[PDB]
């Protein structure tokens, strides 16, 4: 029993940080085999903030310009490219460290964990989600610019976000391990903002589902809705549309509650127009969208 | 920006999990230079596990009874001792990722790291409090026992909790990693119940000047309160007491912010009596009580390990 938001064990991400240094410029970098992978905006200047011309500025650096800092050992770069976002440090040591791992894009509404690093050193890790407006509500502060975020389902680690800027919201934006961002933003100091953000319809209806596998019932209703009757009401609240693939998605845990998931969507819509009344699910007086249907049959059932 | 639950990285604990099996029973130790620890009911069956003689139970155990599985590698036993409610098994092989470590007993309100395992295999690591009453409200399953509860002071591993059981309320209950119960709690099948809880109030301070820092300023108001005031209050919500202790170890988030503990006080005071009138604090819409001062001095100024 008990339903907590989980993060994955960080241990094989943290012998993959290392520091990296370009001028005056300190970040993270992940430390994969020969390679080190870091924020391309390690090479500006500042004043290379606003229209940063990225191929112009590395064409001008050499290997020797990139100081990489693994613990106390200095590792020596022996060659440099561009990946979209991303710098590619050739490096003369593998990391002996390095675990089995891939990289993977994810869609809005999965989680993953962040191991929140300084000058190549871990201090913390929290559970997160790509906001369906694809920034992530973390906990970041200057020079954690290169941290990862990552799932590790089996002994296999999925690298999936790399922290590269704050948006002035106080929400962040990065890219995938290929140097993809993650929404419309780019890796410049210019004008930008985070679209209205909405909460992740599935997500909401799997912890609802948790709460009934942990004992908590007081929500359920009579009631059931159809697809499009749901939509209509949830996008009033700011709900994400649910899809067919999320219904479909939900499946077992209809099967092992015996709620439909129709059904379910009733509870939630009863919910959004009656509010909680002073009482709260799994221990929360908001209903929590960032634990997703997969995160809750791992959580529950082992 | 950003306010999370945060954990410590659990790297130097991952490197500690191994398997303990005796009998029909699977669980976790923690493998720390040549011993294993791990929760004495381990050694429990069916009948003995409702009123158990534990040093009955242990003289009719072998060494080889114990099996220990670190990884993929069976470590052999070659001792055995209880130490209060933790049984310590002697291993030939001292772990070679033993980290600089340290045994520490906490205190209620105080938050540690508990990196959640199923035979000897980490899943997850998640943070929280030791509450008033001693328990946590730990997300654990069958399988779960011998996980354990820590905090890292630089390079230093402190040990402060191991994972012995889950009350009839869905709470958890656990001892200190030299056996002593954190409550007033039992290990056996009885009919035991965790005591009414309460809120840590200067874990909800903490956590109010944390709203601050990152722009939240709402629910400050212009007044101050005596210690002695606050406390008649708290003490009609199911609060904690605030002690001087408490607002000395404030002192920094109060010089930071310019709201002085009181100030602020008054401000839960408000909270209390009013409720938040639709509004969140950091995302929240009730008053969070598992991050201590240091949590968020620590997170509010970027602590590495
Ligand atoms: O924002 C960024 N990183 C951070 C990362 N995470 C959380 C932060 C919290 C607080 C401060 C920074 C944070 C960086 C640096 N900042 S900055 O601080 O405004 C700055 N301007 C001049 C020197 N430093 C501009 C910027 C612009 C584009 C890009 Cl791609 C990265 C970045
Ligand atoms: O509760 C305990 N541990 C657990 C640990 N964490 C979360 C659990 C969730 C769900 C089930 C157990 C959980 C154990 C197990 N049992 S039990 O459920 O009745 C049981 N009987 C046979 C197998 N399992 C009571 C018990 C009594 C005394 C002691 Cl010290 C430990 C314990
Ligand atoms: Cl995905």
């Amino acid at each position: 029993s008990g339903f907590r938001k989980m993060a994955f064990p960080s241990g094989k991400v943290e012998g993959c940080m290392v520091q990296v240094t370009c001028g005056t410029t300190t970040l993270n970098g992940l430390w994969l085999d020969d390679v080190v992978y870091c924020p391309r905006h390690v090479i500006c200047t500042s004043e290379d903030m606003l229209n940063p011309n990225y191929e112009d500025l590395l064409i001008r650096k050499s290997n020797h310009n990139f100081l990489v800092q693994a613990g106390n050992v200095q590792l020596r770069v022996i060659g440099h490219s561009m990946q979209n976002c991303v710098l590619k440090l050739k490096v003369d040591t593998a990391n002996p460290k390095t675990p089995k791992y891939k990289f993977v894009r994810i869609q809005p509404g999965q989680t993953f964990s962040v191991l929140a690093c300084y000058n190549g050193s871990p201090s913390g890790v929290y559970q997160c989600a790509m906001r369906p407006n694809f920034t992530i509500k973390g906990s970041f502060l200057n020079g954690s610019c290169g941290s990862v975020g990552f799932n590790i389902d089996y002994d296999c680690v999925s690298f999936c976000y790399m922290h590269h800027m704050e948006l002035p919201t106080g929400v962040h934006a990065g890219t995938d391990l290929e140097g993809n961002f993650y929404g419309p933003f780019v890796d410049r100091q210019t004008a930008q903002a985070a679209g209205t953000d909405t909460t992740i319809t599935v997500n909401v209806l799997a912890w609802l589902y948790a709460a009934v596998i942990n004992g908590d019932r007081w929500f359920l209703n009579r009631f059931t809705t159809t697809l499009n009757d749901f939509n209509l009401v949830a996008m009033k609240y700011n709900y994400e549309p649910l899809t067919q693939d999320h219904v479909d998605i939900l499946g077992p845990l209809s099967a092992q509650t015996g709620i439909a998931v129709l059904d379910m969507c009733a509870s939630l819509k009863e919910l959004l127009q009656n509010g909680m009344n002073g009482r709260t699910i799994l221990g929360s007086a908001l209903l929590e969208d960032e634990f997703t249907p997969f995160d809750v049959v791992r959580q529950c059932s082992g």
